[PDB]
DNA sequence: TATTGTTTATTT
DNA sequence: AAATAAACAATA
């Protein structure tokens, strides 16, 4: 449609792959549900066990200026 | 139907 | 200038 998505943070990056193994491990489970626990453990989650993410967010957000040069994030109503 | 981090928009 | 609001990325 030629909009162009937000990166994805470190929060984002790591909630993919642990709401994947969530529903692989324990499917039939409520997405809401899986979000709230998710955010519980990343609270949990010591900084130093969040830097493969946040560095993989940051490479995300490298490949983003690359492929939108011209791109600046747009909150609309 | 919810979550955190990041950025812009709005109100103070 | 600074506190607050609000949009938004992935996903069942």
């Amino acid at each position: 449609s030629g909009h162009i998505k937000r990166p994805m943070n470190a929060f984002m990056v790591w909630s993919k792959i642990e709401r994947r193994k969530i529903m692989e491990q324990s499917p039939d489970m409520h997405n809401a549900e899986i979000s709230k626990r998710l955010g519980k453990r990343w609270k949990m989650l010591k900084d130093s066990e969040k830097i493969p993410f946040i560095r993989e967010a940051e490479r995300l957000r490298l490949k983003h200026m690359a492929d939108y040069p011209d791109y600046k994030y747009r909150p609309r109503k």
